[PDB]
């Protein structure tokens, strides 16, 4: 497929979970194969902003959840954002993503969405979410290194996303991971093993930013865009 878009919008089509079986209570949550509405999306979001043969720049995320963004297809997009900064229709129910609040304020701060995604590709390790359901009924989603068995079910999987995120025309420099606490460790243990990257430069994550240092969220804006300068600036 020609475009950067062309490969991205390949690559959500023909995602499915090729990893071991996950643990008691586990389902995988593929958001392009959960509701018609998110290919269309998917099409409509890179074919605007990587409609080019440009490299880009990595960022990783943890992975998608079943809210927002996961409503979209689109990282850190939830539906109000999809509307108001991408100027892309959605139909249906909201779904408040803080995360997304955060990444389109940062991303006004850096320029605006054309600029900064004509620059920067964001994706995750793990492609794909998962979910568990109560007793009570009530939704969780896990994050891909929320329990040893987990990891372990999902790790190949893993590793070949990496590598098929890879030949999208990604310059290898300087992986950004969002996430200080343990998608930082595994990170860098994987590319330490792989040699992925020649650095990997770890951030904050928007969920947490908005969670524990909300007041702040003007610095944590200001230091993702000191990170992106620096790389730019040598």
């Amino acid at each position: 497929m020609m475009t950067f878009a062309d490969k991205v919008i390949q690559f959500n089509k023909d995602l499915s979970y090729t990893g071991s079986t996950l643990p008691p209570g586990i389902r995988i949550m593929n958001p392009f194969k959960e509701h018609e509405q998110t290919m269309h999306i998917v099409e409509a979001f890179y074919h605007k902003y990587y409609n080019d043969n440009q490299s880009r720049y990595l960022i990783l995320g943890i992975n998608p959840g079943r809210f927002g963004s996961g409503l979209t297809g689109i990282p850190f997009t939830d539906p109000k954002r999809l509307i108001t900064e991408c100027n892309i229709p959605y139909s249906g129910k909201l779904s408040h993503e803080p995360s997304s609040v955060f990444i389109y304020e940062m991303i006004n701060a850096f320029g605006g969405a054309e600029a900064f995604y004509k620059q920067f590709y964001i994706s995750s390790p793990c492609p794909l979410g998962f979910t568990s359901i109560a007793a009570n009924g009530k939704e969780k989603n896990y994050n891909y290194y929320d329990s040893k068995a987990l990891e372990k079910a999902v790790y190949e999987f893993i590793i070949e996303n990496i590598r098929k995120q890879l030949t999208l025309g990604i310059t290898t420099d300087t992986c950004f991971c969002l996430g200080t606490g343990k998608n930082e460790k595994f990170l860098m243990k994987v590319n330490a093993q792989y040699k992925f990257f020649k650095r990997i430069v770890a951030l904050e994550h928007p969920r947490f930013i908005m969670q524990y240092k909300t007041a702040s969220k003007q610095f944590y804006i200001d230091k993702y865009i000191s990170a992106f300068k620096a790389l730019n600036n040598s």
